[PDB]
């Protein structure tokens, strides 16, 4: 009829409605891009060992669907990435354990599946027969729920080259079957779709889809043919556990991290809790220029939080831009709805992006992560772990760890703005080290336009743009006029820029960062 | 042709012969012959067949826009080879008005008038950026002018089409 | 090329192929081969080997001038050498163009050749007075012309490159 509405499109011109479903929810964003940040973490699906990039759209697929709490302790990440997702983009890194494999179908001359399964990492190689090889690399175990794969023969090509539909269909739980994409293969060297685009396997895999690749044999092809088939299902992908991972896993995913070309402004802990990984993430936000966001395992009770912090290895004069917290409290997971507790990484690293959107020319870094304005806690009637226990303000603050308060409307907030640097000058506050963090960045920005450049218009160039930025930062509000007047003149900045050598030009510029207004003291009085 | 009177400078040829707001069948009494007999969607487009459907008023339709084309590139579609045939004869035209001319004013006057169309054509909304941007660049046309001998000019333009938005797919899903 | 085509007159080859303005890479979503992997600035400039970097725009860029040759003279930096040939090259021509003539005209040619282009290059920025002035005089350019016998003309000329700012070292301080 033409009244009827059919379930799943085809080819034919139509409009179609799905079943009504129950079990899924949806989210709609719109990236801002203001400051990206990044991670090393563990999920499921996503490609391991390589950087990804996550929105507020995409990040329900390409992370894959939320894990579970009873399923060990592997459901913090996915927590705080969505925490940290609702106002920025995201680069997270994936790592996953040794013996984590993905299945992979083989085929033959004569065109019979062989199933089959491989741990990450290794090759993918083909003995004397089985032509050639499909398998999947998005690194879901295809266990809940299925992906098939149907091949169907299609019109030969002008040269008569073969070429064979082919599509990858997954199936849900209940019944309902879904067509994911399809495209027009060749097993030849040459062959063109019509289009003009290429149609040899590996090629036609690797350049359009987004779910697969393949190999083929340099020998066999030739002569090679298939056949059709129905439903070929993979079978044998496992990611192991998720629990347990070894050290080496997680220095190796920094290091990959490390490695990325994209701009990011902060790293987050993202639920690792490895002395070794923090030592490295700190290692990394000292060398780019950038603040951590990291924390301590949660369940610790506040006797023994103080010497963790230690422990890591984060105290000292060389990772001043860090900053450690603890979150020792209860509350109800958005997903399960059960008592879940994760870290703190993300509420901060929210407050931060939310304070440096403020201003437009430069961004307001100049703002603490704290206050009743941007840090709200806020998930869901918050029940402390340990009523009994009560904590020390002075020997915390000693340890470099930030606390957590009470707000006006009930909702808990973050009530510090401390660093991890030992030494008590200006730059143990949070918003010191990130100013000085951002002017730096900036002026490299602009050396780094003014390279390679021959002699006569580098000096004056150089002044001109460091002046015109410091004013910039000046109009602000980043930079005060000295609170000593008479000793450091009154000027909010002072520049010089000189030559040495052929090479080797040396710029110097000193500035006066802003108060914060930490901590007020009232004392009422009666006057009768 | 309720169509192609949208537009006035060329012609809205950019449109496709379908939906509730141009084709409309409204006869009277529409009545089927074998009531019985059911059709397949998927075959019959396979054989390049348009097929009619049901919109909103009761008045049947023109639910196709699929020409005889059996290779699956876009021009395959109805109105990318209209637009490629109504840019094709203007340009017929342009070099009809510009035959049988002295060397030194034939390049520059071939060049501007093929630009010129082209732009009026952009104008119209028929051609778009393209889908690719970093392979095909960023410009909707490229023109090219060339000289082969004592005769034998020789033109070559290229283009993009337009979108026609023809399958949609929705997913209704509880909340709870 | 793009940097020798800012200059006309004898062209700008004291630019160095390097920043962001002249060399940028831009081929599409650039990603690493080995992640884990990880260079060693000082070994690498030790084997003479020109690295990459990133830009502004996040487009990477060739980061470097770094020429073949192991003595750690002037003559390593890439622009200088450059300079030296296109000065090589320019004389090799006005010698060309004086040659085979009888005597009486060639030394008088030669010179008032030899020194309009050396002034024709320094009036382009490529050669600026030399850096250290009691030793090396203030003179840009040092020429000597000579004759050795019938034959065997001897010429001789002495210049100074220029800067290239490649190394930039900052250091904040806080005022408090």
């Amino acid at each position: 009829s033409q009244y009827s509405i059919q379930q799943s499109l085809g080819n034919a011109s139509g409009v179609a409605v799905s079943p009504i479903n129950a079990d899924a929810t949806l989210s709609t964003g719109v990236a801002l891009n203001s400051s990206l940040w990044a991670g090393i973490g563990v999920f499921a699906r996503g490609k391991p060992f390589t950087v990804l990039a996550v929105t507020e759209s995409n990040y329900e697929d390409v992370l894959g669907e939320p894990l579970k709490p009873s399923s060990g302790s592997q459901f913090e990440p996915i927590r705080h990435v969505y925490e940290a997702i609702q106002q920025t983009s995201g680069y997270v890194v994936r790592a996953v354990p040794d013996d984590a494999k993905f299945p992979i179908i083989m085929f033959d001359e004569s065109g019979e599946p062989a199933y089959s399964a491989l741990p990450y990492g290794s090759e993918i190689e083909l003995d004397s027969g089985e032509a050639f090889a499909i398998y999947v690399d998005d690194g879901d175990p295809c266990i809940s729920p299925t992906r098939e794969l149907t091949i169907e023969t299609a019109t030969a090509d002008s040269a008569g080259n073969e070429r064979f539909l082919l599509k990858l269909t997954q199936t849900t739980s209940l019944g309902v079957v879904t067509t994911l994409e399809t495209h027009t293969v060749s097993l030849a060297e040459e062959a063109k779709d019509d289009m003009g685009r290429l149609c040899y396997l590996p090629t036609a895999l690797e350049a359009r889809s987004k779910y697969l690749r393949a190999v083929v044999n340099e020998e066999l092809i030739s002569t090679a043919k298939v056949t059709n088939k129905k439903s070929l299902a993979f079978t044998g992908g496992t990611n192991g556990d998720q629990s347990k991972i070894s050290t080496a896993a997680y220095l190796r995913a920094v290091k990959v991290l490390n490695n990325a070309p994209y701009m990011y402004t902060a790293v987050l802990g993202l639920g690792c809790y490895d002395n070794a990984a923090i030592t490295a993430l700190g290692k990394i936000c000292a060398d780019r220029l950038i603040d951590g966001f990291f924390d301590v395992k949660p369940t610790l009770t506040y006797a023994e939080a103080l010497p963790a912090v230690e422990d890591t290895g984060l105290l000292g004069t060389d990772y001043v831009s860090c900053s450690v917290y603890h979150y020792p409290f209860s509350c109800k997971d958005k997903w399960t709805q059960s008592r879940v507790v994760f870290g703190l990484s993300g509420v901060a690293y929210a407050a931060k992006a939310r304070g440096v959107k403020k201003n437009s020319d430069v961004g307001g870094w100049h703002y603490s992560p704290a206050g009743e304005e941007r840090a709200v806690i806020a998930r869901a009637s918050i029940q402390p772990l340990y009523p009994e226990d009560t904590p020390d303000e002075e020997a915390m603050v000693k340890g470099r760890l930030n606390k957590v308060s009470v707000g006006t409307s009930g909702q808990m907030i973050i009530d510090d703005a401390l660093t991890c640097c030992t030494q008590d000058n200006y730059l143990h506050f949070q918003h010191v080290p990130s100013l000085m963090n951002a002017i730096s960045r900036f002026f490299v920005q602009l050396a780094r336009q003014m390279k390679h450049s021959p002699d006569g218009i580098t000096a004056a160039g150089l002044t001109k743009g460091m002046t015109k930025l410091l004013d910039r930062f000046v109009a602000s509000g980043a930079l005060v006029a000295p609170r000593d007047p008479d000793a450091d003149g009154t000027e909010p900045y002072v520049l010089k820029v000189t030559q040495a050598e052929f090479d080797k030009w040396e710029v110097v510029w000193a500035c006066c960062p802003t108060g914060v207004a930490r901590r007020i003291q009232g004392v009422p009085l009666l006057i009768k």
